[PDB]
């Protein structure tokens, strides 16, 4: 196992394994993309690049009687994309170690929590916005995407209003599968008031149109919000190392560890994306 | 066939998958079988008996597989992308379900929303509470006259299908659950339908059918330009016998 | 016959499950089994509130459908399976003229109803519009029936106007109309289009008190070939007995 990935390292198989299962129980409670974003299996360390193919045109099917000689394809533009590398360290001390290895005490594995929850934030950041360093761009700033404008929120209705007119707009473009919502917090506190007209909760009434769920997020300040057509074939997330756990080796009798993954976000139909702005 | 028979497999599975998720007229209509290759047209005796042919069309669409990436994904032995497929395939279902329920003005092949025969219900204003208890009520009512009484299947848009969505009041409970013991056969909601629509239809394999000669499948056109394309077929057609059995809620 | 058994066992299938979907009457009314053949004639004994006799008549109900000889042909070459459909619609029209005769007899055979019995109560109903009137209606018309020592399940049945219009919420309560008159009414409460306008009949079931007789029941015979056609007619054979007409009660505008 990871004992012979790190020979020289303090721990054990047990403690490595209870380590890697702190790391990934921190990173699934906090990963929002990954709740409607489909994943791409994991490829390997054979990669380090990718490409991604952005259409513009939609095609319908057709409807003959014995069917046609030419085929018909939309136009798609290749770009590649560079896997970036998302890190964070964490370091233990020898004396507790000692200390709970003399006197038959568990370990507590606090700073890997924290590496982990950064780890998890810094994703969400990417995914939400994009890496400017290697101009990947993101779910709020891509080019092709449809803008609505929101109203005041505080009166009881116009948020159903202003998601039925982004629903509307989606669908105009020949995008009629599951949706998905994401907010800002400040908006997401705003919905759940009691609606006047049907006696229900905000929140339960806006479900109903959006059958993949509604999700909010720190990452958007203000008010702001994304709605997104869920599938496959419109965005896809790349994979290339999920969260790892590696051992830097000892330095001054204090051992220091890295969290790291390697991820992308391809988007692959711009038009399937509507964004709720002030 | 630049493919191998595990990545034909995975291909039909994924295409399959994608269009049973999204069809919604096979989850109350029953099918009449798959026929075969040695038919073209069928009859349909309209029971009032009226004999009319209809000819089974097709439907298509195709998408294109690389070979450098396909070169690539055998050397590095990772999955094949199929997102194209999947993308093909929900358009065909689509196409579909628009052509289910409204049929096709060049082939003349009528609708659940436009076949003479039927029967026709105003309805009121449902931003109240119990207009549309009240409208399914005269509807069934409508229906039961004419000697139908049997399982009820009602298909709504998604305004109406989110209006229903309220507080039945005197009674303090959920209009949809006032509703599902009525029509026993289940509510469901399609975006094919705009705006304040609705069909109430009384199923049975005796009052209206789908008859299908080839399902959903997968060609390959041959290569072009060392690429591959495919394409993704199918012919079904809707045979309605009994248009009295079909209430449609207009506005 | 040009069907073999597969196709004669199917027939028999689809004529059964659409009689039996269709009978109305029967749901709440007992069967003297199959008799046979061999009557032809039955005897009642009604109890006026003594015992009088009268011979009944069995008579015979029947319709005919036809398969057209081109579309086996079709589906024998193409291998597809038949389409019995006008099987369906002569077993709906037999159901139909079934149950019409159980709720207003034949007056040819002279064969009494079960709204034109004598010997029966009859309730003035008033406006069903408003709610709560249909329940003080229902509970009157049960009182009625109860002074005459009957006591039993009752069965209740409406024309479908009525029967819609019992789908309201009860006033200064939160259910229907439709739970508390079926907690009144433990035995059901039935709709058929037989019955026109603002009418309905309440109904203390039993075997002591009315049943069917049946020599025959559903069946299909084969007429033999005509123009290379082949027509078909399904028949049964039944009669309606009533042995204690002050059982019951007809709610009439």
């Amino acid at each position: 196992g990871k004992t012979q990935l790190f020979p020289d390292s303090p721990l054990t198989d047990q403690d490595f394994s209870q380590l890697d299962q702190t790391v990934i129980d921190t990173a699934r409670r906090q990963l929002i993309g990954r709740r409607f974003i489909e994943l791409y299996g994991p490829l390997g360390r054979g990669i380090q690049s990718i490409f991604n193919d952005v259409f513009i045109e939609n095609y319908e099917a057709k409807m003959d009687f014995q069917g046609s000689f030419d085929t018909d394809i939309e136009t798609s533009k290749r770009v590649n994309y560079t896997i970036p590398l998302l890190y964070k360290d964490f370091v233990l001390y020898w004396r507790d170690l000692e200390q709970a290895k003399v006197l038959d005490i568990p370990i507590d594995f606090s700073a890997a929590a924290n590496a982990a929850r950064d780890v998890a934030i810094l994703e969400d950041q990417m995914i939400f916005y994009g890496s400017k360093e290697f101009d990947i761009p993101g779910l709020m700033n891509v080019k092709g995407r449809s803008t609505h404008l929101i109203g005041n929120w505080y009166e009881s209705g116009n948020a159903f209003q202003d998601v039925v007119e982004a629903r509307n707009k989606l669908l105009e473009m020949k995008h009629n599968g599951p949706f998905a919502l994401v907010l800002s917090p400040e908006l997401y506190s705003l919905l759940h008031r009691v609606h006047k007209d049907t006696n229900v909760l905000e929140i339960e009434h806006v479900r109903e149109l959006v059958t993949d769920g509604v999700f909010q997020t720190p990452v958007l300040k203000g008010k702001t919000g994304v709605l997104v057509n869920t599938g496959r074939n419109n965005l896809d997330l790349a994979v290339s190392e999920d969260f790892d756990t590696a051992y830097l080796g000892e330095e001054g009798m204090n051992h220091p560890f890295r969290v790291y993954e390697t991820v992308v976000l391809r988007i692959k139909r711009p038009s399937a994306i509507c964004t709720l702005e002030d």
